[PDB]
């Protein structure tokens, strides 16, 4: 009569997994501290003013998009936490109120005990507890009223860029501290029409090969493209060290991006309407505007700074800043876990099966630990929701992942990080990578060979790896499915603009796609053509923001001093932009070939001529293995 399943914590990640295990009845029990998350700092303090750097389709869990879902758009920080209050009322009565400190873990049951001195034995036990984050505080304490302080931050992120982005309208100065960072516009126009870049990414044509995937995907990140329309040229500084990547799956995992509103989208989204948007949480955070105006620097990560005067040395300037932000040292809210009830549990990534598994505990999962490189972690904790409950629910499937768990961790490990040596970032995944991995494992995956049509290789490759993907049709079918991804197709013209991106690179070296990708009148990411034409509406913001935030703030004085650090951080981009003077043609026909085969049988296609036989290879990919899996 010993409990079948207890999870620990429960706010987001863990409701999809309590969702399946009440739909088998297995029996469980939930543990979750009364204080709750930073959802509900931020609400009791009033400062859900945000919004998800991440799209509906997926933030938001399979059953309420099958709702819900009438159109693309970005939640509000109220939205989505709204979403977990509703999801918390449903599963309330299941919830011991109460905060776990320690789990001993011994064959086939975990003793758990919790703040309170109650224990419970748990056959399977699930953490989904989420993490420390030490930039929180700032988000849900830090003050609106500083005004004309200057900031240095030694970390860029998305928790930066939301704080960068409440004090810019304040004329806080900002000064990027930095060895790089991975910037990239959370939404993009293709022929007119908002894509989200998480759609753009088709990662299934990392089946074609590695290589046609890589010059696909990787000229925005990496520095491969002399265009000087592109902040990576025109502002060197951002550009990263990437020698340590090993690996020949790209985008590597590891790799992070800070997702943001480029201007000119904010401005045809929200200018009709401005100061409603802006009160609930839609915040201008272009970074790339930000530098092209002069409202944030880039310096040296090497720059002089003393910590006792409040001072860095730039531009032969002695410097002095109201905050130095250090940024995230970001690790899972494990408790103590004693492996055979003695030994710690010592918790790295890559130790752990695909992020859930871990090594010499006995029926232990992890969920929420796994953090997506684009779109929102709903995709993530969707399907390790699913591989844990057919983990925790049948033991032929249990038997077949543990039996040879430590050699599927080496294969992954090998795949993934090459050689490479555990980096603190290393939980970071591609989403349509991980979402596929999963459901190979399952066996919830699509088979290439099984396409008939035009229209079902562009649902394969094309139609992004959401977790709803994998929720048709099999064992974890989610009722109205079918009718999501009809309304979805039927907006995105069944991602037949994403399916020729790759038909129209796949003959071009890396180099060569590069240019190709940074050809158009505008690029996906970082196009700063596309920012001094903003300027007047930049005006029009600031004012809405303190208009909305009881804010004034007289923009006459003038920092000299910032202006000459301004001059000294800009002065790459004076020599470069002056130089400023195919994909939209190339794209355009694509994409009228694509529409007129649509319904045309693959394997009956006849030897634009050779774009058809590509077509018809895409049958029989050679890049398929994952050893991993096999
Ligand atoms: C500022 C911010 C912005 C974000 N923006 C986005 C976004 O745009 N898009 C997106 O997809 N994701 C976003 N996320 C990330 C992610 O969606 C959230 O972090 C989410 O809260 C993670 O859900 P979780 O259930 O893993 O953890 P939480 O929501 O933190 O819930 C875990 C729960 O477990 C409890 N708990 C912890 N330890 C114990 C214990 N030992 N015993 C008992 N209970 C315990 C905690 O009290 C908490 O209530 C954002 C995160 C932050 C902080
Ligand atoms: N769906 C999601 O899960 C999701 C998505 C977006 C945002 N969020 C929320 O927003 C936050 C984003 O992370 P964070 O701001 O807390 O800190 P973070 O992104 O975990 O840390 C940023 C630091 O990582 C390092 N880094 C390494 N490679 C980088 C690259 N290519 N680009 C940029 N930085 C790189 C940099 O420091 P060094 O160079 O010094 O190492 C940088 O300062 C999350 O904590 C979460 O709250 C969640």
């Amino acid at each position: 009569g010993m409990l079948e399943v207890c999870i620990i914590g429960f706010g987001f990640s863990a409701i999809p997994l309590v969702r399946e295990l009440a739909r088998t009845q297995t029996e469980f029990q939930i543990i979750s501290a009364e204080s709750g998350s930073v959802w509900d700092r931020l609400s009791e303090s009033g400062r859900l003013d945000f919004s998800l750097v991440s799209s509906f389709q997926t933030s938001f869990y399979s059953f309420d998009l099958v709702r819900d879902y009438e159109k693309d758009y970005y939640p509000t920080a109220k939205q989505f936490y709204e979403m977990h209050e509703r999801w918390r009322s449903v599963y309330e009565e299941k919830i011991i109120r109460d905060f776990v400190t320690k789990i001993e873990n011994f064959k086939d049951y975990s003793l758990i005990s919790t703040r309170s001195g109650k224990t419970y034995e748990a056959k399977h036990v699930v953490l989904a507890t989420g993490f420390d984050r030490l930039m929180n505080t700032f988000l849900s304490n830090f003050d609106n009223h500083v005004s004309n302080k200057t900031f240095v931050f030694d970390t860029m992120g998305d928790s930066a860029n939301l704080l960068i982005a409440k004090l810019i309208p304040n004329n806080n100065k900002i000064i990027l501290r930095t060895n790089g960072f991975t910037a990239l516009d959370q939404e993009v126009q293709v022929l007119g029409k908002p894509f989200t870049l998480d759609q753009l990414e088709s990662p299934n044509f990392r089946y074609v090969s590695s290589e046609l995937y890589d010059r696909l995907m990787m000229s925005p990140v990496y520095p491969r493209t002399v265009n000087p329309a592109v902040s990576y040229n025109q502002f060197p500084l951002i550009r990263r060290d990437f020698s340590w990547v090993d690996s020949k799956s790209s985008p590597p995992n590891g790799l992070i991006a800070i997702k943001y509103w480029p201007i000119d989208q904010y401005y045809y989204h929200f200018n009709d309407d401005l100061e409603n948007y802006i009160s609930k949480g839609y915040l201008l955070n272009d970074i790339a505007m930000w530098l092209h105006t002069g409202k944030v620097i880039l310096v040296p990560s090497d720059t002089p700074i003393n910590f006792d005067k409040k001072t860095i040395t730039y531009a032969g300037i002695e410097r002095s800043f109201h905050q130095y932000v250090k940024g995230d040292a970001e690790q899972p809210r494990l408790p103590t876990i004693l492996i055979n009830g003695e030994t710690p549990f010592e918790y790295l990534y890559r130790d752990t099966f695909m992020g859930v598994i871990p090594q010499r505990l006995n029926n232990i999962y992890f969920l929420g630990y796994t953090r997506p490189f684009t779109g929102g972690l709903a995709n993530i904790t969707e399907m390790q929701s699913l591989f844990i409950h057919k983990l925790i629910t049948q033991p032929q499937f249990h038997q077949k992942i543990h039996q040879n768990l430590s050699k599927r961790i080496t294969a992954y490990n090998q795949h993934y990080y090459g050689a490479a040596k555990p980096r603190k970032h290393d939980h970071t995944v591609p989403f349509g990578f991980y979402t596929e991995d999963i459901a190979r494992l399952i066996g919830i995956h699509y088979q290439p060979n099984e396409c008939r049509s035009v229209r079902d290789l562009l649902f394969y490759y094309a139609f992004p790896n959401n977790a709803f993907k994998y929720r048709l049709k099999g064992e974890y079918a989610v009722d109205g499915v079918d009718e999501l991804i009809q309304k979805v197709n039927d907006k995105h013209d069944h991602y037949a603009q994403v399916f020729v991106q790759a038909l129209s690179i796949r003959n071009m070296n890396s180099d060569e796609a590069a240019e190709w990708d940074h050809s158009a009148r505008r690029f996906s990411f970082n196009d700063m053509r596309h920012k001094e034409g903003y300027r007047a509406f930049l005006d029009t913001y600031l004012k809405a923001y303190r208009q909305v935030e009881n804010i004034s703030v007289d923009d006459t004085v003038v920092d000299e001093e910032w202006n000459f650090m301004v001059k000294e951080a800009c002065q790459v981009r004076d020599k470069v932009a002056p130089n400023i003077e195919s994909k939209d043609e190339d794209v355009n026909k694509g994409i009228r070939l694509i529409l007129s085969i649509l319904d045309s049988d693959i394997s009956s296609l006849p030897d634009e001529a050779q774009s058809i036989e590509f077509i018809r290879r895409l049958l029989q990919p050679k890049n398929y293995e994952l050893l991993f899996i096999r």
